[PDB]
């Protein structure tokens, strides 16, 4: 069969000279028999003494960790990032220092909404995570399969993926809260009109873009900074699926895209991004006519052309799901020099999000988990202690900075770039900008008439659910993109209803 | 519109009169602006000093709890039991001291296999908790829609779970560990034709019986001791979904179950459960033909009837789902006086299993989540302190025993019945007893001649995804239980390889 | 016999009337025997079936939290705090109202370095803690009996708090960390002199003042803004050990201000303490000769005088140590209107460092621990679930914002008061600040002869361990203070070296 | 200078050629500056793009784990056991096979009731724990500095544990609660006659005996049982501290233990015991006049001599504290073949407390922190996944047990020996067995005249804190062990009244 039907025929096939191992406890201690319990006679209970048996439940009893708060399904793999071209004049980052030079990688995908359990093809956005294993450290690119995202304050985004998730009462998908929260909120018009479009499912993992969706700093060696785009396309072409077949296939196969993804790994049929970069310059950030750091608009190409970097490969399927997939984690904090953040705001709610979340989820000493070590980099500071830590806690090194005893110094080519700003320090509204004018070009210029249509039919297929006021509050905001995108989603409401 | 779909609706109605909290901090600090976060200009970066971003954020981050290792994916609600004929000559549990008395009760219906997130309508077996609030404490029935279970020795419980879970590598459904598993351990024979057969997918959790699956013990106000095992049989009727119709719900409606409950508790269709014994003396336990500890075999019901006990009934839905559904936990080993625990080993591995994994899931002090909490009797002990010890730690009362200062004391009355037992202490092997003998009375017995079609049909459909070897000696376990079952599988078998 | 000794006899004679409780397991199941364990005979081993031996083994195993990482040796009391004079021209916060307006106040006093279990009598900074339960949320107060500390950036603190502590091989208090440290960074020379005089060991808990020790901002009715700092001086005097009685009380008495408070509270006198501020208009910060958010540095009394506030007063000892002195958690982000951050970079830091550790110390649901709990405020946010959800999880209410279902909406008079600033984003090194001028006033202006004297024998006396290097850089340090203060140092040095 | 004052020193002495490290983030992200913070000007506020601070400070933030219930304040030391003499018709454990095999070991010192901080010359047992890395699985040998405990049911041992700590109101050390369990359980005589004689404050951990203190099943190759004592005697002497000697080292050295053993080691002075057993036959366990199996009884050395095993040697100090002091773990229950438990009830609860405790200081894969790791065992069994996984989560082999793939098989020559046990099943009173007997020996024909004296002065200093009745009930139980005893006892607490 498939070489994911057969992992344990071909372990075995591995295993085929050699002895069976011995069985043992966690500590070492070799077990008589591992099928009976320890007993009073034949028909009497149990004893405590039975020590092979408590170690072993207990550990049954605690593998359960705390899933992720979002993204929790997920597909895992490896591989490596090449450049192909020169990029050196506007970023010094090592991993982008030489053409032909190769980066290892590991990438997850996954949903947003569903829980580990749910199925792979429903209508979600898709997450793209990357991270690179530099020199200079670990780079998480925590990108998406969209170029932008529903929200533009990071403290809207736990009241949005509570909308999106079940209700706190009955457990259940509502469409009244998903519907209320994007009527109330018009600036997610334009993800709400991707994410019903073709594209928002994708025929497996290998057949959508990947898109780090926020605006970033590229600071050359000279100390030049310029604000960047990160894109990286597929190269197995855009390939979605049909509502029917998605639907037909969240029964049939919930782990479609795990089961793609292994299966063509294993074939050697690698899949490949090529990795593009938009620039800005400062002078023409301050001319741009919309906000350059809001995450619900994109650059055009016409005036911001894709450049060319490299290409990102995966040809590794991982050894072990739960070590390698379930336990990585991806900051955005995480960037060398050379790359930097952003005065955007969702960005600057992320740059703690991740970290506080890992702490918890994983624990304190997470970034030693061997798939989240820098094990390309040499670690070396005054942090120690803490639980599970898995190391010599770097020995007996002076633990307080500054000293005269010859511990780890600060490099002061890594600091930051300068930038001031003007403005008081206090909350500014960002929701009466502009929310309409990208959404009506996406349906104008971008889709053709048949996938207009199918936009509107999965609007109202979803929409229909709601109650009667949410559907014409958001049937305002759709007129308000473009009167026959209103008119055509309030007809078949009508239908519906 | 269901009442599920209208549970804002029905909020905002309860509450047109009154205006609007205050949002507050987790301190209780009124909240300027939730909206937007502070910058230093319209287009600066963010401030370390809005305490209000973070303190939503990191709470927001640390939401999800590990879910349960087993039977992860549930519905919960809440009822009463009542007395309804007189078993204080068995028992002298408080729960049955007379008829008519009235104890409340939470439940928790489950699959097996999927996490959070998996579909209703898959076959599977389904738990039945129920968590009584008796005044001599909580007991916990801690059961499941079949009498018997595939093992019988508790150390053989992580690999059949693991066998049933996803593969270590890929993170698929591996029919080959699966099947292995069965097949090497032919004991599994009688559970998996119950699995396979129609009630294998119930009809919601309205629609099935609910056992506790163990022999328990039961002993009387003079210090006499009897074997028992419970049944709770479904007023509702017993209803099944075909394999079709159970394929088109998972896609269509992932949470079946759920909605099915709660619409049926919303609208006053209460569902109820008639309370059943069956009770064994200890000699006819030395004259039963097989073990009557054995979690592989039944009491027939013409040598021991069932006894009527009482009534459970629900008709309370959650008010929050996390705070009564995802965080109650149910220890087998929460019996009051007058229930015991039995020789059987799945029940003795399990007594350690559940609070072990409730410390490590919830936490130390669990059992003072309110959802768990012993509301109806007086907890008093020496235990002090841990993670999250809420109201008062037992205030400055003496921590040690014994003590000359006035803190609580034993009672004598509610000692353990004593039994002598005979053998030497070591493990015996028990993957050799009986295997077949039960399985071939209910497959000829119990189902008719659509029902036995239907479960042979099940079976080849999802032993065909298995390997060639294992086919085989799945197919000997099924001839050693009846050469036509065996037979049926195996052509069946012959026809999917083709 | 003080009443701290007679602790456990006045329980006992508060409950001589009544018969004691019956002892029950962790789910309220009474316990026959908890003297004996069930074994198979008189000399057979240990069963799994003790189901109450486990469960209270199995929570003994588990009553251990993390300490705190800085003041992990504490005593805790409780009280109020009382309105004496008008200052809502200053500040809005209902916590200072009308006069004669009492607020709950919950206070832990602490040393710094040494762990739990380590002796109380030593030379350290001490914490002064105070929690006020207002009706506009919970406001910490997390102050110090020093108005100043070591460095002023928070980057260091970590550092210098592992300087303070054993070193990472021997485990062993290693004086060339604290010297070293203390050399390389001069800014410590103010709180070094503070922390080596007299008043580095206080008698008790009740003989020492309060710091707030940070500037802090108040915004008024009309959202004009002031800088202020707190104070808060004993009613019962200054008074402090000496080193030789404070080394005896070491060893003699290592508890020795957990039970001064509480013999103090017990017999019915109340320790006080007078709520003053210090007020700085914007202009005056314009003008201040130093940085007026500067942690090593006071604001003199003669251009700031102290205003009078109110009155701290304690009178309630805890009932369980634990619950309510080992679990309360301060956050120097507890704010209400009217009380907001000052752009003090400790400050800054703390705001963040306080509520993360304690949600790791904790979990993440410490608020709702009772004696951390806003119960005096009207909690409601949008904020759901987390481990150990011990209420309603807020019921059945929608869980976003904004909706359109009556959920708690914003207040907009909470709004933070605007500032603008000037320059650019980054690092600004503040080490070549002004170090000495300060320590110099206090120097030869504050301290007398003999106190001075005293200062400069216990500077010598703990830097004599050091290494050689470090004794000159320090006392080069100290000769820039002053060259009487550096020669004194200097020769006492010559003497212990030799 | 000692040695443990001049540990940075000679840290930089090794250190003195090489170049200090450049100091970076937790990702391994190379720090700019790490002496100030990122601000808005000079005076401005802090910056959440200060992510390295933030990093930095979260993990201060998570330092701390909880610390051990009870043995809180201990002293690290590592070295190897080697055999010296045959034992190998007693027990077939490897770490006997043969003379001359040498067996690394790992060992804490500690006291019992107090805290991390608190002072190490303070009258309390010792204890003297010792972990062999064996190539059978690791061995834990969980001893003290005393043959013999205060009580004799494992679940009286939180009562006791409570009654010897603070009080649950006042936080302070109660001499009604010591005194009021001791009164009230007399078989704490023996142990408490023990602690008050000079052996109850050693002068350090060199100079004090070390002693397993439970009988123990030793079985052999042909499947014969005995019953064994484990001691380990010190080469160095026996040395106390008197009481004012310990007085003042509390106040001028609170760490006076760990200081002796590390400026010991660091010097070339190792320390070292000597490994003896006692045993005794099934067949004259039946004839003991006590109950062998009681945990305040010890076996007379006239009839059940000393028989030489080996040496324990200490030659290597921690490189770090954390990391292998603090975090080490002692299971009773680890447990090679040929070594057994004995029915012994404070062993049986033994076996259950210390897994369990571990699990929740440390954490699930506690076994695998490399002090805890046994590394000279292979660890093979279906135990898969828990927080913090750190090696491979053993691949993907078949995670279920029996398979058809060559996953790890039991070993049937490792299945412990049966006994047939008779009587019911039920809670045996013990508080009634001989509870004066040995203690009379010991202050008849073991303590001279001034060594007797002492202990009485020291007793009656200690007990003269507590209430009067409590006092008569102790000067009861004093007088049933000996009226000479008691009768001085009173008096000295007669001066004290
Ligand atoms: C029923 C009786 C006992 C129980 C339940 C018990 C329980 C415990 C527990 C929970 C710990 C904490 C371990 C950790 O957190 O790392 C501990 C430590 C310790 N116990 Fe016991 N104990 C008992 C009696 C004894 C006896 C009889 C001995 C010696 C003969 C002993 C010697 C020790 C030692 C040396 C440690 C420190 C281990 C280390 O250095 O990590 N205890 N005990």
């Amino acid at each position: 069969r498939d070489p994911a039907s057969d992992q344990m025929q071909h372990w075995k096939e591995q295993r085929a000279a050699q002895k069976a191992d011995v069985l043992t406890t966690g500590a070492g201690n070799p077990v008589g028999d591992k099928l009976n319990v320890i007993t009073v006679g034949p028909r009497g209970p149990l004893l405590v003494q039975d020590v092979v048996f408590t170690d072993e439940m207990a550990h049954f009893d605690r593998e359960r960790i705390p899933e992720r708060v979002v993204h929790a399904k997920g597909a895992g793999a490896f591989g490596y990032f090449e450049v192909t071209h020169d990029i050196t004049k506007y970023s010094k980052a090592k991993v982008f220092e030489h053409i032909g030079k190769k980066t290892p990688i590991a990438v997850r995908f996954s949903t947003v909404a569903g829980e580990s359990g749910s199925a792979d093809t429903v209508r979600d956005p898709r997450g793209f995570a990357v991270k690179f294993y530099t020199e200079d450290g670990n780079w998480d690119l925590v990108g998406n399969n969209t170029p932008i995202f529903f929200i533009r304050d990071p403290i809207l985004f736990p009241s949005f993926i509570h909308s999106q998730k079940r209700n706190p009462q009955t457990h259940l998908k509502d469409p009244d809260m998903v519907w209320d929260f994007w009527s109330l909120r018009p600036e997610s018009l334009h993800q709400v009109s991707f994410l019903f479009s073709d594209r928002g499912i994708p025929d497996g993992h290998r057949h959508m873009n990947g898109y780090g969706s926020h605006t970033f700093k590229l600071v050359n060696a000279n100390g030049e900074a310029v604000y960047c785009k990160f894109h990286y396309k597929t190269d197995q072409g855009i390939k979605n699926l049909s509502v029917e077949d998605a639907a037909r296939l969240s029964q049939e196969d919930p782990d479609y895209g795990i089961r793609d993804l292994f299966n063509a790994i294993a074939t050697g049929k690698y899949p490949s991004w090529t990795f593009y970069i938009q620039v800005m310059t400062f002078n023409q950030a301050e001319t741009f006519p919309f906000n350059p750091f809001d995450l619900t608009k994109v650059w055009p190409h016409k005036d911001y052309p894709l450049i060319p970097v490299g290409k990102l490969v995966l040809n590794r399927n991982p050894v072990n799901y739960f070590a390698e997939v379930e336990q990585i984690a991806f900051d955005p904090s995480n960037m060398p020099p050379g790359i930097e953040a952003s005065p955007d705001k969702m960005l600057q709610g992320r740059l703690f999000a991740y970290p506080d979340t890992h702490r918890h989820r994983l624990g304190p000493n997470y970034l030693h988990i061997p798939v989240n070590c820098p094990y390309r980099a040499r670690v070396a500071n005054y942090q120690r202690d803490g639980p599970m830590c898995m190391q010599d806690n770097q020995g007996g090194a002076p633990n307080y900075y500054p000293n005269s005893f010859g511990a780890p110094e600060q490099q002061p080519s890594a600091l930051e770039h300068s930038i001031q700003y003007s403005g008081e320090v206090r909350r500014f509204n960002t929701a009466n900008d502009d929310n309409v004018t990208q959404v009506r070009a996406f349906y104008v210029n971008v889709l053709n008439e048949e996938q207009r249509k199918r936009l509107c039919e999965n609007i109202a297929g979803h929409l229909k659910d709601a109650q009667i006021f949410i559907q014409k509050k958001a049937v305002k905001n759709f007129t308000e993109v473009h009167p026959d995108y209103g008119s055509h989603i309030q007809a078949l409401l009508d239908k519906y209803n």
